[PDB]
């Protein structure tokens, strides 16, 4: 029968992601439920790759452009907190070989011309980010990582020229009504923390009340183009593993990962800095790494991390 074979396959597959997962740690919670929750939920999505002998296909909405604030980051281009978790996710893809000859891939998704207004980041400086962390997959030879665009999609008709075109039609043809947002963010504890996280990231990137005001208007806004951008991708890669870089319900299709080690769960490597701290790099905040005695280093140039 050899399905006993197909499981064990599938199994390690999933038991080397759940090492890697990013979720809301709390002790209420008995992570051997959460696991056995996920088990029966990703495990069938894996075999549909393996029973066609076919690579497993990951799909991740990432990078999509680093913090205005100076005090959130270090630069506008990517640092080596990018590059540490690029090179991360290729060779995860690697180590799957080991088990099961092809191998996996993941299509990370650019989402920086998604919101890219409502967070106050240039659309020049957004493609620049994205031409660079192309580059920085070529630099490091990260071959099981592909890349996909907003123009990628045919019905933009390639607004390269006008992004606000490209935002447009995709609002229309995918998004929901922020009124239907915020009644789901509000639905579940999940819903909840993403809806703070994502008014608290808002706020931190401005750098008082109004500008909260502004940030939770602003979050129901990046949320609803962040979940178009996901039916985008629904539709595109249908049949994908869903890997997410926010906390995720153990019932999910999503899973949410970590691409460092990091203190906390919301924090990704175009919100912080790349620290060495007692020889293990950590993602931290720009601020939070200056009144640590942090001395930053810098590769070509521009700087890439901060040693303590
Ligand atoms: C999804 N998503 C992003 C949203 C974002 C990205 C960049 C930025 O400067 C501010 C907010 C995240 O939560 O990291």
């Amino acid at each position: 029968s050899e399905n006993v074979s197909l499981n064990n396959i599938s199994m390690q597959i999933l038991r080397e992601l759940l090492q890697y997962r990013r979720h809301l740690t709390d002790p209420v919670k008995n992570s051997a439920k959460e696991e056995e929750i996920i088990k029966t939920v990703q495990l069938p999505r894996i075999e549909y790759f393996i029973k066609n002998k076919k690579p497993i296909e990951f799909i991740l909405p990432a990078f999509p452009t680093k913090s205005p604030n100076i005090n959130k980051v270090l630069g506008t281009a990517p640092d080596m907190a990018e590059r540490l978790s690029l090179i991360f996710l290729n060779s995860f893809c690697q180590r799957i070989q080991l088990y099961y000859p092809p191998g996996a891939r993941i299509i990370i998704c650019s989402d920086g011309h998604v919101f890219g207004d409502l967070i106050h980041v240039s659309d020049e400086v957004i493609s620049q980010y994205h031409e660079d962390i192309k580059q920085l997959l070529h630099e490091v030879g990260a071959i099981n990582l592909s890349t996909f665009n907003l123009n990628d999609d045919k019905e933009l008709a390639e607004h390269s020229d006008d992004f606000n075109l490209q935002r447009q039609m995709l609002v229309k043809h995918y998004a929901r009504s922020e009124a239907s947002i915020k009644d789901e963010l509000l639905q579940n504890n999940n819903g909840l923390q993403l809806y703070r996280a994502v008014t608290r990231f808002l706020y931190e990137d401005s750098l008082n009340n109004a500008l909260q005001k502004d940030a939770k208007q602003r979050a129901i806004g990046v949320i609803q183009r962040s979940w178009a951008w996901g039916s985008l991708l629904d539709t595109h890669f249908p049949k994908a593993i869903r890997l997410s870089i926010h906390p995720q319900p153990a019932d999910s299709i999503k899973f949410g990962i970590h691409m460092m080690p990091t203190r906390d769960d919301w924090l990704t490597p175009w919100h912080g800095v790349a620290a060495n701290v007692n020889g293990q790099f950590i993602l931290m905040k720009h601020k939070e790494v200056q009144m640590m005695g942090g001395k930053l280093v810098n590769i070509h140039g521009k700087p890439s991390h901060y040693v303590i």
